[PDB]
């Protein structure tokens, strides 16, 4: 990472040539030049590419990622004294504290909505139940009711929570891991109504964001489900649009996760006050986040004074009235298989490679399997002076779920290295492979490493 200069990574379908403005007058101020990025899968290769001390100063994403980089310690602790931190919506801080500290400045509290086109649709549906008889009218003007992106679950969540689908369940101050809503009768309600929505042929398994958004800019469907980004596109279009509720699912208000677009300083940065400085004192500003906001509407600011203003806008109470009615998300580490459970599920299940219930049940079972794994490897590494009596070509034999180029490897390694340093590389490498605890368990008791062993059950259960 350069020294003297920022590095900011924010989603493409943000407004990265507002935020670059923002830059600009940074580097008109203070001399540092500021170059805005918009790589793709950034918030996977984030923390690739950070655990090795590299990426970028600044990195923007939804506050669900943010938990999982702070555990890696990938993240610097931000130091927003008292002043600067009533600036901004308390509620705003809650999503990017991370056990105790904060790990991100707030940007925007965003929450998807209902956007219909008035010529087509001047009063919109207030239930999903409509929908299917909707669409078979609007079917014999050649227009269909409703396209969406259905290739990411964020844009489904809504409509899998509405009838009791959740993601982890918050009780007594706390996240609880092991009760998840994935495979409850609500969400199989919810994805069953979608599943129906496609077999019935008034949606397509395989729209994706490009083609919902081409569709209803193009005044061909009635209705999108998107988020406040997404209104310049439709600005520029020149369909009259309404942004309001989603509709209900069985009686009940669909349930959108909420987002709120944070900003972490990368823990390798060298330029940490200059981060601190740009964030601080250019970017949450009233000017800061018009210029972002005038590329790409960013929802409702973080910054009280901007907000007082955007509140008026019709758009943003309809945002507001969503995000009421779902929940902040999680920024737990855990939050990132959930959405990969969720997303196989509902692509599956849309796709009909899987029914909605072998669907839904493989994304509580994975699910709850990776929040078992990746605990007990955290607990390997955290702990791993317990595990190096481990010998690495002793425990070999009674590990299957490790490949014979795995196994080639790690030989190497010993060779090369001794086995200290290659039991790292075998934790490392076991975690990448599937059912490799039930395995290490056998492994251990194979070598009479008994409480070693129970200690990993323990951890695992
Ligand atoms: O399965 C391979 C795919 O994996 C990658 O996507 C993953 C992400 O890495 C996870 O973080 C998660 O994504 C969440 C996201 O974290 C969450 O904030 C929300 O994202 C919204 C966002 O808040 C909003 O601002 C706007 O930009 O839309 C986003 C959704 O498109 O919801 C996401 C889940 O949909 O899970 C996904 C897996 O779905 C990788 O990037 C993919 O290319 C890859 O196919």
């Amino acid at each position: 990472i350069e020294e003297g200069k920022l590095v900011i990574w924010i989603n493409g379908d943000k407004g990265y040539n507002g935020l670059a403005e923002v830059g600009k007058k940074f580097e008109k101020d203070t001399g540092i030049k500021v170059t805005v990025e918009h790589p793709d899968k950034l918030e996977e290769k984030f923390p690739q590419v950070a655990a090795t001390g590299d990426g970028p100063d600044i990195i923007f994403w939804a506050h669900d990622r943010f938990g999982g980089y702070a555990q890696s310690g990938l993240l610097a602790e931000i130091t927003p004294d008292k002043a600067f931190q009533d600036k901004l919506y308390p509620f705003t801080w809650d999503a990017v504290r991370y056990n105790g500290k904060l790990i991100a400045y707030p940007i925007a509290v965003e929450a998807l909505s209902l956007i219909y086109n008035k010529d087509l649709l001047p009063n919109p549906p207030k239930t999903w139940e409509e929908i299917p008889a909707l669409d078979k009218e609007l079917k014999a003007k050649g227009k269909s009711a409703l396209m969406f992106n259905l290739q990411e679950p964020y844009f489904t969540w809504p409509l899998i929570a509405a009838d009791g689908g959740y993601a982890f369940k918050y009780e007594n101050g706390k996240y609880d891991i092991k009760d998840v809503g994935v495979d409850n009768a609500g969400a199989k309600a919810g994805l069953t109504f979608l599943v129906d929505l496609i077999k019935n042929k008034h949606m397509n398994a395989d729209t994706d964001y490009s083609i919902a958004e081409a569709a209803f800019n193009k005044g061909e469907t009635a209705m999108t489900i998107n988020g406040p980004w997404a209104w310049s596109n439709i600005d520029t279009s020149k369909v009259n649009y309404g942004v309001t509720v989603l509709p209900t699912f069985k009686g009940q208000p669909s349930k959108p996760f909420v987002g709120v677009l944070s900003a972490g300083i990368n823990a390798a940065s060298p330029n940490k006050e200059l981060a601190k400085e740009f964030l601080e004192n250019y970017l949450l500003t009233d000017e800061g986040l018009e210029a972002v906001n005038k590329d790409k509407p960013l929802g409702a600011v973080a910054l009280k004074s901007y907000e007082e203003e955007l509140a008026k806008d019709p758009r943003i109470a309809a945002t507001m009235e969503n995000a009421q009615k779902g929940e902040i998300m999680p920024n737990i580490p855990q939050m990132s298989a959930f959405w990969y459970a969720v997303r196989t599920a509902v692509i599956n299940a849309a796709s009909g490679r899987q029914t909605v219930d072998e669907a839904l049940k493989d994304a509580q079972t994975n699910s709850a399997m990776a929040f078992a794994e990746d605990k007990t490897y955290k607990y390997i590494c955290r702990n791993f002076s317990n595990f190096c009596n481990v010998d690495v070509v002793e425990i070999l034999p009674y590990l299957p779920c490790l490949t014979a180029r795995d196994q080639d490897r790690l030989r190497a390694t010993c060779t090369l290295s001794g086995n200290r340093d290659t039991l790292w590389h075998l934790f490392n490498t076991l975690q990448r492979r599937p059912g490799w605890v039930e395995y290490f368990i056998a492994a251990l008791r194979g070598c009479e490493l008994v409480d070693l062993a129970d200690e990993v059950a323990s951890v695992y259960q």
